[PDB]
């Protein structure tokens, strides 16, 4: 959908925290500020935003 | 879902083809004969299973 | 060119050696005999042909 | 060659855009402000600068 | 050491499972049967074995 | 161990060199100041420090 989860999160050991994610095909989440994309079609996109905070698994699997 | 798509496919090129694909947390799809996971809590899993065809790609984003 | 050569080669430590090798864009060496690509334009591909020799370095760079 | 070319491009969905590069065997292109290699023999380098713009694809294969 | 360990391992969600591992710099563990590696100084090498367990995780970190 | 060590190194071909590492599971090294790890048990992390020399090989294997 175009709601915002994450599947695989990472996050620094200092604090606050700050963490980030993973893989999409020609567009990231609506929530989304910087995306990046590969010069290709389909281009396989991911997100390089950084919170302080993780968003939840994607639920579907 | 259950049901089984597949983001990232690669084939040989030779025929008849031979394809495979992607990433989920604990669990592959209800159709994967093969399934490889992480020895961590949650585990990520992988389908090794091999066929002549692709899935289409998953329908949510 | 369409001429066979590797960058990044690897080996088993085993008599004879297995070795294989690395990444194009739409189509792989004239010698590969199994080819891999991705489902996408351009499609990425890869050589998982397997020899008891490494080719030499691509002479451009 | 010493020329400037990249076969695997990546750009943000910001407006302008930033984009980057791929991997070479001891040394980056002549282009190349910030070059990143492993301490080994060969050394594997890649490009860590930025621009609004991608060169185009290895002229080769 | 010597001996043998893993600390990145995954297996296949079929009974009995098939399980590998991780990375080394010039040689594999001791127990490896067939190991591969870089064709470069120092060469990062790889266990390709397959059994129906895992190692335990390497006692130092 | 706790002691401060490196495999797998990068630095850039500038003058001072900037420089980074690898892989470890639940924790950084001692001399680690920003440490990012998964959101998973157990978690595998990384360090981000940047330095303008690399620590010495792990002394194990």
């Amino acid at each position: 959908y175009s709601k915002p989860c994450c599947d695989l999160c990472m996050c620094t050991r200092s604090m606050p925290p700050q963490c980030s994610c993973e893989d999409r095909i020609n567009s990231c989440h609506s929530d989304c500020k910087s995306c990046m994309c590969t010069r290709s079609q389909p281009g396989q996109c991911r997100c390089l935003d950084t919170n302080d905070f993780c968003y939840k698994p994607c639920k579907s699997r």
